[PDB]
């Protein structure tokens, strides 16, 4: 029988083999076949294209996909939308402008809320310093950044709603560690008593980790970052970081699973002139 196919953008990474094990697992529940792919060739948008170019002439019924580009894939799923595949993008958002010229569609995309990734940040923050608040601050990251000004924001809109915080700080280190070591040097110097610092990502975040340490203040400043990489996941459990703020990869996974199973079963791929199913998938804070 017809199976399902699943593209990730690699398998190289615990992010990207727990999509694969939430697929796996939501594949069982729904009593469906899986085969799950990554590119041979890491981070390569051509391999990845020639992948899916592939996997579309097999026997799948449907295709979900991770691309490494809004760019890349745009051609092969059109064909695929043609035959009549189901497809569900998922994580980063293919160029549905340059989808709709080429004669296609996806059935859902299926991604996190960049604004409550922020939100929830602050609220970490909020929460742990109770009611008699603090000054606080943002590492921002490079201005003008969809993702980055969305967490900006988000953790900003949620400060303003807690009285007792102070946003005394909000500066970009353009997602650089050493610029965000040097920026946040620069705003403890001239806020000591900040109590709490939220950072737009992970490799910002352990460049404020080493600000922090550097002026004594280890396990009296929270530092709380955004996308649960390796290295800051430890930092947290060691208590370098406090926090961070990270995708579920596997509900990202089994959502856009579920998704692509429900579409099939209507019988008819989505229309042309009709706007995808579109789902923002609740993050996680990681605290061990
Ligand atoms: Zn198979
Ligand atoms: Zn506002
Ligand atoms: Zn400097
Ligand atoms: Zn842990």
């Amino acid at each position: 029988a017809a199976e399902y196919a699943v593209v990730l953008k690699t398998l190289s990474n615990p992010f990207w083999v727990d999509m694969k094990k939430g697929i796996e697992d939501e594949a069982k529940t729904l009593g469906v076949s899986v085969d799950i792919f990554a590119s041979p060739s890491e981070g390569d948008f051509q391999s990845q294209l020639q992948l899916f170019e592939d996997l579309s002439n097999k026997n799948y019924k449907g295709i979900a996909f991770a691309p490494l580009s809004s760019v890349n894939l745009v051609m092969p799923v059109a064909r695929a939308w043609k035959k009549g595949i189901y497809l569900v993008n998922l994580d980063e958002k293919i160029d549905m402008d340059n989808l709709k010229k080429a004669g296609g569609n996806v059935e859902a995309f299926v991604t996190t809320d960049n604004v409550a990734v922020g939100a929830k940040g602050a609220s970490f923050i909020i929460d742990k310093l109770g009611a008699e608040g603090g000054e606080v601050a943002i590492i921002e990251g490079k201005a003008g950044n969809a993702s980055g000004e969305a967490r900006r924001n988000g953790a900003t809109e949620a400060f303003k709603k807690a009285s007792q915080i102070k946003l005394v700080a909000s500066q970009p280190a353009d997602w650089d560690r050493i610029k965000a070591l040097d920026v946040a040097t620069n705003v403890l110097q001239r806020n000591p008593n900040i109590k709490a610092i939220y950072c737009a990502n992970d490799t910002m975040a352990m460049g404020v980790a080493q600000a922090v340490a550097n002026a004594g203040k280890t396990g009296k400043v929270l530092v709380v970052g955004t996308d649960g990489i390796p290295e800051a996941r430890k930092m947290v459990e060691a208590g370098q970081m406090t926090a961070t703020v990270a995708q579920n990869p596997a509900d990202i996974g089994a959502t856009g699973l579920k998704l692509m199973v429900d579409a099939e079963k209507s019988g008819k791929v989505i229309p042309l002139d009709k706007a995808p199913e579109f789902k923002l998938v609740d993050s996680i804070l990681v605290t061990q």
